[PDB]
């Protein structure tokens, strides 16, 4: 993989001699990221439907929590691991599979905090000679031939970092903005600010933008980080960039501004 | 078809009483069944010559399978069904440093005395490309990366092992005789001694007045015929057939008889 982005993007119109905000937040830029729910993974593994209809949910477990079984008849028949977001070892137990077992299973990553969704899927085939249970692949995914009563385990793994409890060192969150003027392709934006999550902010190039360009350092710590233009100028017209990096997510997180500053009539 | 099990000369006097032997303990049938269709899987770890075998899990057929160490509940699997299709497998749902050592699946008919074991090798490595599954020559040798499962193969599908009914032919013995100049397969049935104490005798009146087995062959395991008042007639190939198609045994035992008149 490259790169993985959340991208937004805005058109602002506003009459000169306004104030302009150009609002920037999100719980990536919270830096003191609490671990238990800035951290908040679930894996679920659902069960495919009938002919064209919907799927069906089979259990699921949420990190620092107890899994949870949705129909009655499956507890402690269908078992994860308590340690799965500990190890990346996702797999799904059953203790004993019948007919009723049969299907495509998916087992799905969802992180609530980095915006990633992970899926694999495996077919489940009940066999009642024992001699016929094996596992092989058929083109796209698994294929679990299972003798009728035996248990079943249907591996799904993913040891990257960002599913299991490994944490890196907390580096400094920065925020960058940069503006293109009217007439500047991309690539050749020209940065404005960088904004530490500290508070400390270093400013770039046109002095003659600078004293009307500002940010409240006290709301970085709720993951603001919006630009405010005073005084609306035509020279203010561009494009505006909010970027940053969140390492631990492997996320580039963008909001694009395109603003315009009318005059009245 | 039988295993030969004996083949003896006996040379007796005319007049006199034939004995036969042909016993077997494994052919005893009484009044009950006190659990005639039990039977016990069970898996052992042991850790070559001189380390000593440790029981992992058992289950009785028609009863729950049991774990012997709690850190193994709902780590190491049998199919709770096992005994219906002769699945024995045992899954190891994710395997450590600790698990490596030699897996024997242990099967046991309490009723029939039958034992049947096969051994399994498992070896955890650390590179998944290293993990194969291959015969050393005498067993089956798994090698699983470290945190993988492990599904040790034990598959018995024969009917003493599974809830499949055979019908249900009972314990019967045979006895035959073959006379002078008869060839084989055209030999005579003397006895038949079924296991529920039903008994065919066949031959004329004469014959029959001199050929006994004792009343409680069933019971002590005793099928030796008995030739009252040996006649020249008499002598001739006899075959005791033992037959317990549950229990698999099939055996026989051939007598050469000769009888000689006092001079």
């Amino acid at each position: 993989a490259a790169s993985s982005s959340l991208v937004s993007e805005s058109v602002v119109s506003l009459a000169a001699g306004t104030q302009a905000v150009l609002r920037c937040q999100s719980p990536r830029m919270v830096w003191t990221q609490d671990r238990l729910h800035d951290r908040q993974r679930v894996v679920h593994w659902d069960l495919s439907g009938g002919p064209g209809s919907q799927r069906r949910r089979l259990v699921d477990m949420y990190s620092a929590g107890e899994q949870r079984v949705y129909e009655p008849r499956d507890r402690d028949r269908l078992l994860l691991s308590p340690s799965a977001f500990h190890d990346g070892n996702f797999s799904l137990l059953i203790r004993a599979v019948d007919r009723g077992d049969e299907g495509v299973y998916t087992c799905n990553l969802h992180h609530h905090y980095c915006h990633l969704d992970e899926s694999l899927a495996v077919r489940l085939e009940v066999t009642e000679d024992p001699l016929l249970s094996r596992a092989y692949w058929d083109g796209e995914k698994e294929v679990l031939v299972v003798a009728h009563g035996a248990p079943a385990l249907m591996t799904c793994i993913n040891r990257a970092h960002v599913w299991t409890d490994r944490h890196l060192e907390e580096a400094q969150q920065v925020v960058h903005w940069d503006r293109q003027l009217p007439g500047v392709s991309h690539d050749r934006a020209d940065r404005l600010l960088d904004l530490y999550a500290s508070g400390e902010r270093r400013a770039y190039g046109p002095p003659f933008l600078r004293d009307r360009v500002s940010v409240n350092t006290n709301a970085f710590a709720r993951g603001d980080f919006s630009l405010r233009i005073d005084e609306l100028e035509r020279a203010d017209e561009g494009i505006y960039s909010c970027h940053l990096h969140h390492h631990y997510c492997g996320l580039h997180e963008r909001r694009v501004f395109h603003l315009q500053v009318t005059e009245p009539a």
